């Protein structure tokens, strides 16, 4: 039924699917623009393929070849089958516009699935080869955020009543190497390249005359060569191509929406903004350094992940209470904090 | 079966699921008069694709040609399928009402689950983008303002044996952004626009001369075109149109009784009433301001969505207690309180 | 649906089940490149089986004999299972290949299901005879690093304020016995050899003529031998045959593309790289030396599955931190190390 | 599909479920070797049920008879029905080959599930009726196990600063009782008289003529007997009696490979080897005593049940870690025992 391929590929959380591990706990791992483009080039081709057979649309077999009036029931059954399986062999069928468009129209459906399954390998080897190396230094970054902000409200309380900068200098490091960056780029390129590839075979097959369904199909090869009473040539029509049509450029204009958002990811120190860290540089126990921007290099990547994932951290949360109330700037920083009381 | 498709999409929690994830604990994160929106605007679309199915009211196949009684099965099985096919290519069909009528009833499912989904995309652009944002932000409201009854209850507790209004200047600070809020009005405006345009689809849908489901299609293209047997033109009619306009007149029904409905949503600051902070008035650690109103700024939205998740909050509870019986006004409110000792 | 067979295969956790049993927590005991291998070396040929019987690529029946007219419908039914049952009964069907294409055209899917069995079988052979004596072992070691780690710190604040290399003896132990490096290159190899006999038949049969299968067939034994009514002999058509070909080749490709990653597996010492162990050597209670490469030996095994799952080792981690820290020199190791305070 | 068969058969944990009950928690009782045998011969015979009747393999109907053309389709299906039904009277139908062939061909499904019954029967007599016995005493003996390494190292670890061999005598007297070998012996022996019917029926049924499956057949008892429009016999065959017979090789290849598998199952203390216990002697609260060998006793069913769930037990672990150490013979036993400190 339709609306259950609805559910299933839109409403449902198909793609969505948090990683069914106690590893990452909360962790995102997929930028929220790259989760969607997932979710769109995969499930969209998928969605399409189940929507272009729906019992509803489809009148019947995909083929229909008109055999003559004293053909039996059985002699037309093996009209219509033998011209499917004769699209390929190129000898038996004669079609104006060529043999290639009978090929895309036959296997429309597998090219969709090839294309959804390329889109999908991209974030696969993301999740297999990169985003565990994230996860790790990830939840290290937000356990040691939570424990310097919880020395420093104790030294403030204390106050009221070591010292190493060390997860800015983790990330200082981060700023060095770039082999997760170039990971990620190259996953994001790999879409595009794919995602352009796909838009560029269902413009053509769009593009098809819409006649190239219908070819001369002859099943005069083996015995049935010099054959008297079957017909020199069967008019068939593949049934579902106007719908494969219909289909391909619904995906085509998804596809080229979705290309420039693709482009857009790819520029990933672009997209490092709001700065995370900034709201931690009013604690004593964390040295006044951002020390995150302007490069192609692990730390930029690393900053989106921690402006993802940041709003799972609660010392985040609080800080950035202190920062927005700083707008007004009634008080002060450290007296917030040490009324704030929030350790964990 | 019928009433499995009621169960699955009125009587099932169909749109209706909580986030399934430990962050959002409780916390409804849209609207009531929201959710119920998109679930109406979602599953009635798909509610009515799956009845305009439904097996009993399909008596078999979407459209039925009339072959001659010469014809063969196959052949007439070949007639039909070929002009369920050829409701695309205009040559073919002659048509009195046209040709986009032919496209509108063979493709009226693929157009209502289209609006089924664009209808959700505003619900899933706010789950995503928004939805978060507000969600740490209020669960910490909440807190703080739990925090605050209970400092409350044990000054007044130790007065029968800091002091900063940090919830109160928050609340100040979201008084002047407004990021918030014009995602929330956008969203409101793109799901009543996407509610116009399928109203005006649905209305001139239904408009349609309900004669147009019967088009004269002509398999004569090919090798078939100066063939004589076959009769020149074929009298086809597409079964399930009469139900596809019943059907689009009650969607355009309950679509445009939806459409004020949203309207009035889009009045964000008309629906903040009931002031929810006035009840924590009557408390010493808390300062004696409501400051929630007038403006087109997330504090308005925020004022919505305390609303509607401070039922979750014991503190709010038995503050509204106290408030209630002081519509009576019979003993006070410290000594209510202090009777009460309900810290969590 | 060729969509709900794309979930089940690729999007799915096909093969990707983590052991369920609580002996395993969290342990791979397969690498990355070999869980990857399997997945695709066995779930592509039963992807492909699935995909050549989808219903919309399916017309209908795998033969058709196109019996004569004056046939009735039975007796064209009796002559298409016939000829299907014949092929295997050389004296009954003449061919121009011969009779071993026909063989193979109606066996392809058991010949594929066979293939994904056989691949199937090593990664099974190494999940029970191989995996728990590697997990037991590897626990083992992460128990002994975390606990030297923990004995390593708490010696260090200590001094703020026994000594055996058990498990540097243990992987020199392990340095002298290889039988789990020749249970693992084993397996490796049959995987190899069995793809490559895979990749031969594959080529093979998609080298076939393309109208291999259309046979000629005669249903002429028993009493019907004399029989006048039945014609001499039937032109039948193997239908999918021509998918079968299309999909023997795309098995083929990604079988040549996947043979490399197993001859690149089988060279395991070749893989050990990125010491892992080292970055334990700054600690004083761990001896400084890796002692970790350069054999055929169950040593460099355990590397390869340390270096895979030693992500899981929080002390592991921690260290790392230190060591990439120690790359710009600021400070010290034991001094971070002491101001880390991560005993567990 | 053939796929699901392929998953629910060999990639699902078909019979490799472990006990769904508190009593047995990790304990195999089934050796490995054991467990894929019956998973081999059960399964084998299912999975290749499933597939003689795979949707894509079968034809249509298991018989087709070919009646004249003058018979209606009705007529038809009752000689196809008729003669399904008579493979069973002898008097109706002649076959050159006899009516055995026949039966064989109609019932070949039920006798590969009679196989697949049989050859779960001594597996299922083994987990009820011995299984649990051996159960509580290698519960017990593991836990008797753990207790003296326990006690062992608090002696040590007092030195650093009753005495019974209550396990050692359990096994001794282990080794006189023979209750559990037999039934193990029998069982097994069981299974390999059962597999070798199985391999001379299968090898029996493949060696059939191939052309067994054609018989002539007449629908002439009762008033049909004298009737003259319907002709005297028909030319009936079993489809997929071609796929029987080479689904019955290979169901009869992996039984004579999995024959000797069960003989050499069936010398149980040839099996008993790398003796486990050895290991403990090196504990002074344990006597230096192995006693476990050479014997048709249940001592050595015991011992390889101690082999295979051994590494379940933390001590035998850490015990093995010192004697593979002590091979280089660097340091001493007690010492690095001391140094362990691993209680439980
Ligand atoms: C620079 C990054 C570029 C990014 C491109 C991404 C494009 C997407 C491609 C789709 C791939 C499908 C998805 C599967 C991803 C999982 C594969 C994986 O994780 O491979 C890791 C593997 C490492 O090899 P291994 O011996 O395990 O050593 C590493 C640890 N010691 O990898 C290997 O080294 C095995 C294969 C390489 C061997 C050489 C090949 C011929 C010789
Ligand atoms: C991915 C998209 C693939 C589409 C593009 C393929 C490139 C084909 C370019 C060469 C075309 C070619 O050989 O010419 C025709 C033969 O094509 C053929 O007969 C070749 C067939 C093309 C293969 C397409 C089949 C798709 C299969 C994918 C399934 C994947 C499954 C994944 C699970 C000749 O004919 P003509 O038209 O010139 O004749 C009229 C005279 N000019
Ligand atoms: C979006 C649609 C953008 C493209 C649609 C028009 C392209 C130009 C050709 C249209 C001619 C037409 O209507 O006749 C046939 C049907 O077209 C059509 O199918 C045109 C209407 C298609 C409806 C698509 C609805 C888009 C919804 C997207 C939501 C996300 C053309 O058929 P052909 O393409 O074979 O002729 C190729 C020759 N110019
Ligand atoms: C969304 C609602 C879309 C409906 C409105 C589409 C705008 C069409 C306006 C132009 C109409 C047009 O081109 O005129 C006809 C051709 O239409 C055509 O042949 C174009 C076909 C219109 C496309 C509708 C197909 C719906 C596909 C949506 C599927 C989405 C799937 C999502 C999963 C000519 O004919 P005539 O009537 O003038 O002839 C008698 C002489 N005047
Ligand atoms: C309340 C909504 C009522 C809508 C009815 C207004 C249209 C009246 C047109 C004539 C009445 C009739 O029976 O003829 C057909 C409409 O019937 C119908 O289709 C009327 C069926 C009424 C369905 C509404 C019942 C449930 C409403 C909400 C449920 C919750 C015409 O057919 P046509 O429209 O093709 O010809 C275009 C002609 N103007
Ligand atoms: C694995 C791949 C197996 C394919 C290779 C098999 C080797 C066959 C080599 C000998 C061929 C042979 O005997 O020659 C033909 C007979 O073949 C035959 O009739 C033998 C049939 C070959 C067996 C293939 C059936 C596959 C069954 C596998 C199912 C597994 C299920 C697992 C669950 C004669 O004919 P001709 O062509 O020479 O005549 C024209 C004159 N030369
Ligand atoms: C990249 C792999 C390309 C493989 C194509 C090489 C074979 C070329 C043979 C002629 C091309 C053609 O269209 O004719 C048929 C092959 O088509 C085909 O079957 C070509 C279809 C291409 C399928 C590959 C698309 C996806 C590849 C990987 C996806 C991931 C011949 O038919 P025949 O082989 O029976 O005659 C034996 C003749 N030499
Ligand atoms: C287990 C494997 C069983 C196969 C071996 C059965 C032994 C039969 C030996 C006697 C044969 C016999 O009586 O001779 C034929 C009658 O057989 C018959 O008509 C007897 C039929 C044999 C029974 C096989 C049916 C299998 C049922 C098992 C289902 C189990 C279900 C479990 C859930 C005569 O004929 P002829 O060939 O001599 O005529 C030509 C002249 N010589
Ligand atoms: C390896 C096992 C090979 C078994 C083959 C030995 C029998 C050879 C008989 C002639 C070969 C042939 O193609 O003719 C049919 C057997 O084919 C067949 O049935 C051969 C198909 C081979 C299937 C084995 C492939 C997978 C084996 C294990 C997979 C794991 C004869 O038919 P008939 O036996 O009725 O006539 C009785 C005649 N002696
Ligand atoms: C990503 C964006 C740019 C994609 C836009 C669709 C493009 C790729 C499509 C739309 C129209 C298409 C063309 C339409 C017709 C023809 C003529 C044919 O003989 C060769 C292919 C060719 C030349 C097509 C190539 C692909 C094409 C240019
Ligand atoms: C939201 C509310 C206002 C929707 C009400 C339904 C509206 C949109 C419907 C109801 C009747 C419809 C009209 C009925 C008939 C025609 C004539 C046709 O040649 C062009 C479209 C046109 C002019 C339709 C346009 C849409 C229409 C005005
Ligand atoms: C792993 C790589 C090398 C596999 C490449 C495919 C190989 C195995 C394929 C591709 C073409 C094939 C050949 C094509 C045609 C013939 C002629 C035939 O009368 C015998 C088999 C033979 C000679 C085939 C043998 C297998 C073959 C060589
Ligand atoms: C476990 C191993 C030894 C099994 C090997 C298969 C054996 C049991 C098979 C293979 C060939 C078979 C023989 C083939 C043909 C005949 C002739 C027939 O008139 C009586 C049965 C008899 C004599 C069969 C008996 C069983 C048989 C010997
Ligand atoms: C069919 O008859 C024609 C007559 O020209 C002949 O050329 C051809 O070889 C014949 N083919 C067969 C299959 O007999
Ligand atoms: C069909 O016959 C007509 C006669 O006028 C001719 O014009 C047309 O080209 C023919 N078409 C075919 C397919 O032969
Ligand atoms: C069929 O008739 C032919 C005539 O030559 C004869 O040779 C053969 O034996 C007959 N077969 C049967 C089944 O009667
Ligand atoms: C059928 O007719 C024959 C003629 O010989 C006779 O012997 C037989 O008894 C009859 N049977 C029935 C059912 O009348």
């Amino acid at each position: 039924a339709i609306a259950q391929l609805a559910t299933e590929y839109v409403f449902s959380d198909f793609l969505l699917k948090e990683p069914t591990e106690p590893k990452f706990k909360g962790l995102r791992l997929e930028l929220a623009v790259d989760k969607m483009v997932t979710c769109i080039a995969v499930g969209l081709p998928l969605l399409l393929i189940s929507l272009a057979f729906a019992q509803e649309i489809s009148i019947g077999t995909q083929i229909s070849c008109f055999s003559p009036s004293s053909f039996s029931w059985r002699q037309a059954a093996f009209v219509d089958s033998y011209c499917w399986a004769a699209v390929q062999q190129k000898n038996s069928l004669q079609s104006e516009s060529g043999n290639l468009p009978l090929w895309l129209h036959k296997f429309f459906p597998y090219i969709l699935l090839l294309f959804a399954i390329l889109l999908y390998l991209p974030p696969l080897f993301w999740r297999f080869a990169a985003a565990p190396h994230i996860c790790s230094d990830l939840k290290f970054i937000m356990e040691e955020l939570d424990k310097v902000y919880n020395r420093a409200i104790k030294a403030a309380k204390s106050a009221r009543d070591f010292k190493y900068p060390i997860v800015e200098q983790y990330l200082k490091t981060k700023k060095n190497s770039n082999n997760l960056i170039i990971k990620y780029i190259s996953c994001r390129l790999l879409t595009l390249i794919i995602i352009l590839l796909a838009c560029i075979y269902l413009g053509y097959y769009f593009s098809l005359s819409s006649l190239s369904d219908e070819f001369v199909c002859s099943i005069k090869s083996g015995i049935l060569r010099n054959d008297s009473t079957v017909p020199d040539q069967f008019q068939c029509k593949l049934i579902a191509v106007g719908i494969f049509q219909l289909l391909s450029v619904i995906n085509l204009v998804v596809y080229v929406l979705l290309a420039p958002v693709v482009v857009y990811t790819l520029f990933v120190p672009f997209r490092q903004k709001t700065d995370v860290l900034k709201v931690y540089e009013i604690l004593p126990t964390f040295d006044v350094l951002h020390f995150k921007s302007e490069g192609y290099n692990d730390l930029s990547l690393y900053n989106l992940f921690l402006e993802e994932n940041i709003s799972e951290v609660k010392s985040y949360k609080c800080l950035k209470v202190l920062e927005n109330i700083k707008s007004s700037g009634q008080g002060i920083d450290p007296m917030l904090l040490l009324t704030n009381l929030g350790m964990i």
